[PDB]
């Protein structure tokens, strides 16, 4: 996989963000995770965590996996990096997302994220408390 440039347009919620990618505005959904909706428990905390990570970043990058690059809603499907730190992993490691939506062929970082979830769960963080 390869990281590609993008710039933040605006934070949306814990697992979606609006980025400019190849010069076009797109909503990106983070691969392999599920955050609570803003109206659900830890939803606002997940939204605030993602917002902080992407807004504070000097460099955003997107990395598509091997499979589908957009979903049925036209959202980009990618791993999102903020100054080299993967947001998808960071949310799981903080107990603010569950590993989820693991589809064959877009699951390159599944083991990495499951390791993060196990750590969050052992720590009883947030969703795991
Ligand atoms: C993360 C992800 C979601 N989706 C679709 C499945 C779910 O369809 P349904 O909308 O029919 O439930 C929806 C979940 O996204 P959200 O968690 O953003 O709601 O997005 C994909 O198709 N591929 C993916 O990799
Ligand atoms: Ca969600």
């Amino acid at each position: 996989l390869h990281k590609e440039p993008a710039t933040l347009i605006k934070a949306i919620d814990g697992d979606t963000v609006k980025l400019m990618y190849k010069g076009q505005p797109m909503t990106f959904r983070h691969l392999l995770v599920d955050t609570p909706e803003f109206n659900e428990k830890y939803g606002p905390e997940a939204s605030a965590f993602t917002k902080k990570m992407v807004e504070n970043a000097k460099k955003i990058e997107v990395e598509f996996d091997k499979g589908q690059r957009t979903d049925k809603y036209g959202r980009g499907l990618a791993y999102i990096y903020a100054d080299g730190k993967m947001v998808n992993e960071a949310l799981v490691r903080q107990g603010l997302a569950k590993v989820a939506y693991v589809y064959k062929g877009n699951n390159t970082h599944e083991q990495l994220l499951r390791k993060a979830e196990a750590q969050a769960k052992k720590e009883k963080l947030n969703i795991w408390s």
